[PDB]
């Protein structure tokens, strides 16, 4: 990974392979709520 | 792309390891790391 859009675009993919094969797992819930975030980054958390 | 689950583990450890690295304190870099760490827990019926 060479920079943070890289590193957002690999985040999503992984979400979604979660979410497709493992959908109601705590797995895909973290994964996707790390995707999530990464697209606020300037919310205070 | 991600072939299998495996490559998919490897991949969210890879991208935890980024944000660990360039964001330390953000959101981000603590849902990586725990979804890494919760992927490699055993498997359910969810």
């Amino acid at each position: 990974i060479q920079n943070r859009a890289q590193a957002v675009d690999q985040l999503r993919a992984v979400a979604r392979y979660f979410r497709q094969t493992e959908p109601h797992s705590p797995v895909a819930y973290l994964a996707d709520k790390a995707a999530e975030w990464a697209d606020m980054p300037l919310h205070k958390w």
